[PDB]
């Protein structure tokens, strides 16, 4: 028989959304009201450059399967400190904004896809209460629509997606944007090895 056997490259760019780390590194969520701040923490293969509004995310491509680019990587925010006391040991269990996405993958069908994410985030209760987290493994975070259809016999991809929240994406996200909120665009940097076999 013959048999194709793809080995999928390269990185995805995905600032998530760049009104959100603005609000998340700047004095409303990270300012004078709090004690103790946070930021923005990368793990696990995301290259980050920039602040706030200027930040951008690279996601490193693990590899694809039939409709599928799995990413690695994390991504971890925290703001609104709810902790004011002197142990500083304390403060890393009190944030109340306190979200992580984590290997991403991104489903496609021609060029309709949905983004899936690991999320461990607080849910929003009010502004003095340190909620239990939110969690999710491989959730459906956003739909996708890219440029052009993926097709990843090319050997060389580059196609970028405008993204959407889902009604999942609006409780990860504290109810703060309405289902169907823009998020930041993703584009996929893949080279697809493409090998035919006999076999
Ligand atoms: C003490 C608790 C909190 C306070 C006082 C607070 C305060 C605010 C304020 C004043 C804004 C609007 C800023 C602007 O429009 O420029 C905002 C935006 C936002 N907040 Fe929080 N917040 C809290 C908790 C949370 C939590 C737990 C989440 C969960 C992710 C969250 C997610 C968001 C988002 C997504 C936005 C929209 C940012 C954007 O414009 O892109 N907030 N918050
Ligand atoms: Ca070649
Ligand atoms: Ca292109």
């Amino acid at each position: 028989m013959k048999c194709r056997v793809v080995t999928t490259t390269g990185t995805a760019d995905w600032s998530v959304r760049e009104s959100f780390n603005n609000y998340l590194e700047g004095p409303i969520a990270n300012g004078a009201a709090y004690k103790y701040h946070g930021g923005i923490e990368v793990r696990d293969g995301v290259e980050t450059t920039g602040t706030k509004s200027a930040r951008e995310f690279t996601w490193p491509v693990l590899g694809s399967e039939e409709g599928a680019v799995k990413l690695g990587g994390g991504v971890h925010w925290t703001g609104h400190n709810h902790y004011s006391g002197d142990d500083e040991s304390q403060a890393p269990d009190n944030f109340i904004l306190d979200l992580d996405f984590s290997n991403p993958t991104v489903k496609f069908d021609g060029n309709e896809g949905t983004l899936l994410v690991d999320f461990k985030s607080r849910e929003f209760v009010d502004t003095k209460t340190v909620a239990d987290f939110l969690t999710g493994t491989q959730a459906e975070l956003a739909t996708i629509t890219f440029d052009e259809p993926i097709d990843l016999t090319q050997e060389n991809v580059t196609v970028t997606g405008q993204t959407k929240l889902t009604a999942t994406g609006v409780d990860v996200m504290g109810t703060f944007y309405p289902e169907g909120e823009a998020l930041a665009p993703i584009t996929l940097n893949l080279t697809n090895e493409v090998v035919l076999e006999h076999h």
